[PDB]
DNA sequence: TCAGAAGCAGTAGAGCATGCATATATGCATGCTCTACTGCTTCTGACGATATCG
DNA sequence: CGATATCG
């Protein structure tokens, strides 16, 4: 999910990954990647009506994001309003107002996120300092020190705020394995399965639309088989991905999707209508790459687990784990840090108190001096009546006199 | 006698929300409201012929 | 034929 309101505190004139209610007054739109939770309001009728009444508002995103977005027929009205920006290329954006001729320049830099085709970061630099928006990123430990654009002369830049992805910001997802390990496990399993007979097929229950192209491409390169998907016209301008997918159902590896694909697999049938070739039945096994299932285990588990006679689960996460998030935020050391999404189990307060010790808040101060005036006793209640005998005791000490005047 | 006027019920067309599981992406499906418009049913009253009285 | 009151 995306708990972001698509509006930074430093630059409220730009909205990122959210165009629902208050972002209709923004001067520039930014899109991290092409996931549905980061595209709320992008197809709204009010936004459609606003686009046809303005000329200076644009939608900035990665070129791969533009290719994936313009392929959908529902978003083709953005064809003349999308401006793609290369990664690691500092460009100047003009936040010109429509009504008044006022203008404001800001410098944005796109950084790779390693999440899905077209996923990038947004690094803004303007009058209110430097802010960073890492929407659904994935960085291993020790990789934050390798980003060239986040360093200024060998040291980390002065970052004011970080709107980081906190999908797995909880002690349950302590150290998620790298995607290479899950890839190797899935490759070994699929090889050992399909190497027996040409009728052994492997399903890949991939929930997200984008993010699993790495697995498909590497399985195709290591097995020579082409994965089956529903639609592949979206990758028509991406040769390195298009030549690994196929619409034909006569392939072994499959990654097709369907709302009722579970019952179909239970009936020994892929999501595609084909259930057998040449009237010879097919032997199907299901591999579901996910991460939330592994975050609920109670003992030592493996990357490739077997939950049934023809069912498997793989730990394939496109989100940074708790340790990776902590390492990234501690290396950046920003003034503030806001969670974009709250975990299902965790709440807002726990994520906030986890992220706070990592922020650059190393500034303490002694409490303000509370004055003490007008003492709480006016009259001397401890006064004596001065009745004595004056003979049992020695003479009183005479009052001293001091005439020195410096 | 009957034209015309209320009064009420149904729908098109747009728009929006939520429910979906151990997924953080679902997009996808589904089901609801709103508003203007049309049609049917019930009601009313003026009206003209024609009955009746002079 | 008046023209008044029905009655549909
Ligand atoms: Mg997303
Ligand atoms: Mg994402
Ligand atoms: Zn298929």
């Amino acid at each position: 999910m995306s708990s972001f309101e698509g509006q930074m505190a430093e630059y409220p004139t730009i909205s990122i990954d959210r165009f629902d209610r208050e972002n209709l007054r923004a001067r520039a739109y930014f899109l991290s990647h092409c996931h549905k939770d980061h595209m709320k309001g992008l197809r709204a009728p009010t936004l459609k009506r606003r686009l046809e009444c303005s000329l200076k508002v644009y939608l900035y995103c990665s070129p791969v994001t533009k290719e994936l977005l313009l392929t959908s027929p529902k978003y083709r009205f953005w064809k003349k309003r999308i401006i793609s920006i290369e990664i690691e290329t500092p460009t100047q954006i003009s936040l010109v107002d429509e009504a008044s001729g006022e203008k404001e320049e800001i410098v944005v830099t796109l950084l790779p996120a390693g999440h899905c085709p077209g996923s990038v970061m947004f690094l803004f630099q303007g009058n209110n300092g430097t802010v960073l928006y890492t929407g659904d990123f994935r960085l291993a430990q020790g990789e934050a020190a390798r980003m060239e654009l986040l360093h200024s002369g060998g040291r980390v830049k002065d970052i004011q705020s970080v709107y980081l992805d906190t999908t797995f910001c909880d002690p349950r997802f302590y150290q998620i394995p790298s995607r290479e390990e899950c890839l190797s496990g899935v490759l070994e399993l699929v090889r050992s399965w399909i190497t027996r007979s040409p009728y052994h097929v492997v399903w890949l229950n991939c929930k997200a639309a984008y993010g699993y192209e790495y697995l498909f491409t590497n399985l195709s390169e290591e097995l020579g088989v082409q994965v089956h998907v529903n639609k592949l016209d979206m990758f028509r301008n991406m040769p390195e991905i298009l030549h690994h997918l196929t619409t034909d159902r006569n392939t072994q590896i499959h990654a097709c999707r369907h709302p009722k694909a579970e019952e179909y697999f239970q009936w020994s049938k892929l999501p595609c209508g084909i259930t057998s070739r040449n009237r010879i039945p097919l032997h199907i096994i299901s591999i579901k790459p996910s991460t939330m299932w592994f975050g609920e285990r109670s003992r030592k588990t493996n990357v490739i687990v077997r939950t049934g006679e023809s069912s498997y689960r793989a730990c394939f996460s496109f989100h940074s784990s708790y340790s990776e998030i902590k390492d990234f935020l501690s290396y950046l050391c920003p003034v503030n840090a806001y969670p974009n999404v709250i975990p299902v189990g965790t709440t807002m307060d726990k994520v906030v108190e986890i992220l706070k010790p990592l922020c650059r808040s190393s500034q303490s101060t002694e409490p303000k001096y509370k004055p003490l005036g007008k003492l709480k006793r006016a009259r001397t209640v401890h006064r004596d009546s001065e009745e004595e005998d004056d003979y049992l005791f020695d003479d009183p000490l005479p009052i001293p006199l001091r005439h020195k005047v410096p």
